[PDB]
């Protein structure tokens, strides 16, 4: 059946903001994940998960008798997905079990993983989530064969749809670069957000880049995927030779034997994919990537074997018996297992991008360093395999059961303990009388909150306006929130708190997170007044100040806005139109169509766009909270045209006269124009929409102050 | 642009459509009831609005003779005309003429016009008009101002919030003529079911003629079938076209390589408006919609008895318009037409292709010449018609609002009698249930009866569902997949029940059938639970009337046939479309999302509701107890699933280590372990804590299935 993507392939896709509705959920609206998960007897979780282990099923039998390298590399690519551009991707939804995910050519047979683990999830239920188990198996996999974690957290909650996320434009599965949707430019530069060489990839090729069979120049490919998704060098050599430590690669017949991934096969396959007809089409016979390699003399047991191997002997350029491109060590005795046969044995081998941990540099240092010193690497190791697979998880507040690290770790963006009696409602009405009568304005105001609140991003759950980062570096710096303005806000507000802290007893105190947020709450509630209408907005104490030293300057790069339409705000010039990253940044914020557009209208009324600039600012009351936004909009008397200067920018004249208005962006007029965003754009911009649009841009406005507010979850 | 799943997996079945509508694109409070809303709506001072509307002419689309009537008639016969009788999807009780596609259809050009006319009027209303009902009030309000009287009026067409998700075809082509890749025709001129439009994009006929060839004789024909796919008869479709034609102009001005992007194509300074045309002023005396330049009458803006003194009083020939598409003028007419914009022009009677069917399809021509010599019936048959146009996707009576609804009981409207005496309490549905389990009827069959009965409702017109007792009525007691024979055993014995329960009472309480069916049915899945070891309570609302025989127009009733039902595990033949899809469309239907969906059928499979008692996703040893059986066995990797040599829609598990054969089971059983999406909800249903849940979901799932036609209780 034709659709409407199909005629109008290009118009905005606002069905994103939509999903996750309780229509698509089965559990009730009232069911809550973490009190289920904090009830799960995760030691006897445990103890089935190490059972599984050594338990083969005959339709997917275990190599070496153990599943624990197949469930290590399983939770690695349910959190190997993450970029750090976006927050998008990694383990944090279960995702992986969902399209296009869960049949990407890189998770080929993982399939089989899952469904090993149905009984575990059918026997627990709602009680641990795919999610969380995932992730719990592989702990267990290292577990079972010696390897000590830092530790784990539940609290994943599962989802239902599959997510949408962009993970590139190509047409073709695995496409090599230099196609007519290539991924790269320049010399060989990365699209944002992209953290993939080529699409239905985790991180990189395995025979190297394009299929080019050098270490050298795979080591690039590692090193930029790796740091697209948050690891460093020392992280990425612990975690790819942790990872081969264990298990194998298979690639035991040519790949045209292999059928179907799961989304395109059979309905007799009942969610399964890759049949093989490769002899039987498993086991001694399995073909999933099409390489043929065995790292370890002991590939079920921890070891420092991988290093021992990759230094100790010199390597040979070969093809698997798929035809791929691989390397075995020259001159070596047949000394590794093999994962039937007891009687067989095979040399050592290696991957391109294992060859690459000795070949580039940089990497033979620490490579170096972890073979001299195998505690060493053991402890990179595990802390990088616990943030590999927290990373998207948010604060630490949502890491639930016995077994989270209590090191608190400088990635986490960590918010210090509250040791005091917070704030009660009247101590919060004192305070914005104070902020009120200090001077600063409603667009002050509101703005210094924007500002803190919106960076969180729901992918990840990082940022948001707890931790008072925006007085820090490099928050306070960036051009979206106009730093000098931003200085001055924050004096006068800090000499507030220092008033009202100075004059407490009993310890209580407010800090300067909080008094942000409650500041931009008195400028909402002072915009209201401004219209003739008394509101109060809500405000929830219990946010705290991390310190310079406790906030990691280059990670928290990627959350600056760049774009943001909340503010009409563009740092540059990009591909893609400013409408969509209007939409794009409401998915980040979770805001649906009707409140990205209540939000937006009352926004530029309020002043709150970067600059102070006109466009959008449809109204004769400025710092008023009204609809006047969409009611000046929505006006037919005014006609809009492009400007001569800049299309993206448009003039706004009275039809009859020609006189000019107003003046708008692409963003502003999205409103008037796509038929969806219009129809919500005529609710608020009705004759009988004042007193809805004002509760509605509260209720909007708390939702943001609160997005990052999992202590009160 | 980034690629989807959708580009992926073209084929993989769609489950969004369920999940559409939901509290997150919906600006209203969830609470918002449009019904209070619109009943203190001032509906005269709207009416006022619009009259003066008519005539003040904006200068960006000067009106046609100084009055707006005919485009704003145009406007609601097209909201109303996308209707379909095969699923009851289209039609203009959602206001999606202002979403896409339909929006930008190229028979819709220009009403985006007509729209945005109307704009200060819906904001100086707001909430307490919708859209949908505001674009039919003003196509009223305007043939009430050029002195045609109306049937009535009833306001209660919720708006809805983004677009609708309906099967318009599969070209890939705007108007593509027929034959194509993706034709909506084949055999002898047979349109596809659900379609109900020659070619993409238009409303229902092509104004030239079949595919563009201008014979009156054979655009009958197409005019014939899309109005009856329509729901329109003979009669009522003369009585349309020539009332409609009464009024207004066609606009073709100019070349059609004029007009630009349709709306959802235009460039955002457009704002929301397409059909941008470089053709002179591209507007008013210019104007280019169809590229037809026909006007019908002496008098464009008057109700008048023309239209067929015009197509009788002449003959015709064939000729083109500015634009170059085939049209009709009065041979040897003087000129008596006036001009839209010049006092000083006039113009010879023209008419489409399509209006001369209306004399030269023979039985057309009969009703034609009967109008024409009896003006009196042909106003009286356009008054009714345009009423049910404009209100045949509404549902029961029970929805219409305000002060302008017709008293008159017509009986497309499906009509079920008024109660009139005390209904059944709470002992008596527990003497009346008990009294049902001890006539020996099954769980099977108290399922089956109850869900025959209910399973008709369609949330796309709001027709069928329980209330009325029509199973026990020509058509639906025949159906195939309604087990007529079974069928007339249950029906037999409930109306004993009911005999003897309605002969028992004082004070004028009785109990219609249509309730004991449906609380028969609710003492089914009771037993069930019992069955399975569980207290179970099933929630039932009386107040269900009996329709009658007479009350209960058998053709109109046809389209309810359900040819596939995937919950009784039924297809009635070979379908192009696969089962699982035809499931999820009935889903839809039936206003279920996807976990009520999966629920519902799990349960049902164990309960015995299948057709012919077929052991397809029977997967249980303990047939008639409600359990989540259905789900554990599906999901057990101990069985192998492979599709029958004799039959691939047919698939049988057998033990992965024996080769013994455990079960069979169809597309539709088997898509709930395929389907990643509807197999993560199967997972709920398996695991080892949701027994309670899956009962208790059920229940819920099944009541709502019960109450989906029940409008008086809303
Ligand atoms: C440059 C980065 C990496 C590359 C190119 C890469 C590549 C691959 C490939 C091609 C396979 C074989 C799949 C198959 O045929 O079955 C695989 C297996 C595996 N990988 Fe990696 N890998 C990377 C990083 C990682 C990381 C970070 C971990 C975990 C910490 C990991 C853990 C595993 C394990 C445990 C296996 C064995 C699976 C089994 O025994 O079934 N790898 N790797
Ligand atoms: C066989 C069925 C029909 C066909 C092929 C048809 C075709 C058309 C076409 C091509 C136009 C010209 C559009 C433009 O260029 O502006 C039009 C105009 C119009 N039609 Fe129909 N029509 C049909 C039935 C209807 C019905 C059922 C009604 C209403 C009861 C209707 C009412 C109108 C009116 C009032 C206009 C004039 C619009 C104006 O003045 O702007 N027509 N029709
Ligand atoms: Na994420
Ligand atoms: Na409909």
């Amino acid at each position: 059946g034709t659709s409407n993507r199909d005629w109008w392939p290009n118009q905005l896709d606002l069905s994103i903001l939509h999903r996750h509705s309780s229509l698509s959920d089965p559990m009730g609206k009232d069911f809550n994940y973490a009190q289920a998960f904090e009830k799960l007897d995760l030691a006897a979780v445990k103890r089935d998960l190490h059972a599984l282990m050594t338990t083969s099923q005959d339709w997917w039998p275990a190599d070496f008798g153990h599943y624990g390298g197949l469930f290590i590399r399983m939770a690695w690519h349910s959190a190997g997905t993450y970029r750090t551009a976006d927050g998008r991707g990694g383990a944090g939804e279960g995702q992986q079990r969902f399209a296009p995910l869960n049949s990407w050519p890189d998770n080929a047979n993982l399939d089989k993983a899952r469904r090993l683990l149905w009984p575990i999830k059918q026997k627990y239920g709602r009680a641990i989530s795919w999610a969380d188990l995932l992730i719990l198996t592989g702990n267990v996999a290292l577990e079972s064969m010696g390897f000590k974690t830092f530790g784990f957290a539940g609290g994943r909650a599962d989802t239902w749809e599959p997510a949408d996320v962009y993970w590139g434009s190509e047409k073709i599965w695995l496409e090599l670069s230099g196609g007519p949707n290539s991924r790269y430019s320049g010399d060989r530069q990365l699209e944002n957000p992209l953290a993939a060489v080529q699409m239905g990839l985790i991180y990189v090729n395995p025979e190297g880049p394009d299929g080019n069979p050098d270490p050298v120049a795979a080591a690039r490919d590692i090193r930029d995927t790796f740091a697209r998704m948050a690891m460093n060098d020392e992280e990425t050599v612990a975690l790819i030779a942790g990872g081969h430590t264990f298990g194998k690669t298979h690639g035991a017949g040519p790949a045209s034997n292999v059928g179907a991934e799961p989304e395109a096969a059979g309905i007799e396959a009942q969610g399964l994919g890759w049949k093989s007809a490769y002899r039987t089409g498993k086991g001694a016979d399995a073909i999933t990537s099409g390489l043929e390699v065995t790292w370890t003399t002991t590939p079920t047991q921890w070891s420092h074997n991988f290093f021992e191997n990759l230094f100790g002997y010199e390597w040979e350029l070969t093809k698997s018996p798929a035809g791929a491109h691989q390397w075995v060590a020259k001159g070596a005795d047949a000394v590794i297992p093999d994962a039937f046969d007891p009687s067989k044995k095979h040399r050592p081998t290696m991957l391109t991008t294992d060859l690459s941990l000795r070949f580039d540099p940089a990497y033979e240092k620490i490579s170096r360093r972890f073979h001299e010193n195998p505690e060493q690497f053991a402890d990179a190791f595990a802390r990088a395999w616990f943030k590999l697979t927290h990373r998207d998880m948010g604060p630490r507040a949502r890491y639930l059961g016995p077994e989270v690290p209590a090191e608190v770790l400088l990635w986490q963006d960590p918010i210090p303990a509250v040791d005091h009696p917070l704030i009660d409602a009247a101590d919060a009405a004192e305070l914005k009388a104070k902020v009120l009568a200090s001077g600063l304005t409603v667009s002050q105001l509101v703005s210094t909150a924007w500002a803190a609140a919106s960076t969180f991003r729901g992918s990840d759950k990082r940022g948001g306006a707890n931790g008072a980062r925006i007085r820090l570096a490099p928050q306070k710096d960036w051009e979206a929130n106009q730093p000098e303005q931003l200085a001055a806000v924050l004096e006068t507000l800090e000499a507030i708190r220092t008033a009202f802290n100075g004059a407490q007893r009993g310890g209580k105190q407010v800090s300067l997170a909080d008094l942000i947020v409650l500041a931009g709450c008195a400028g909402v509630e002072q915009a209201a007044k401004n219209a003739g209408h008394a509101v109060t907005v809500p405000f929830a104490p219990g946010r705290a100040d991390a310190s310079q030293e406790q906030t990691d300057v280059e990670s928290m790069a990627v959350l600056e806005p760049v774009a943001d339409g909340f503010r009409n705000y563009l740092k540059g010039k990009y591909r893609v139109p400013a409408e969509v990253l209007l939409v794009d940044k409401a998915q980040l914020l979770t805001l649906s169509a009707p409140e990205m557009t209540v939000l937006l209208g009352g926004l530029r009324v309020l002043g709150a766009n970067v600059g102070q600039s006109r466009h959008g600012v449809f109204t004769a009351r400025e710092q008023a909270l009204t609809n006047d936004f969409f009611v000046n909009l929505l006006d037919m008397g005014t006609e809009w045209k492009p400007t001569a200067a800049d299309a993206d920018v448009f003039e706004g004249r009275d039809r009859a006269t020609g006189e000019l208005k107003w003046t708008g962006t692409r963003v502003d007029l999205v409103f008037g124009s796509h038929s969806q965003l219009r129809a919500l754009a005529e609710v608020y911009g009705s004759a009988d929409a004042q007193e809805k649009f004002v509760r509605d841009f509260v209720a909007v406005w708390n939702k943001v102050m609160n997005l990052d507010r999992f202590d009160l979850a």
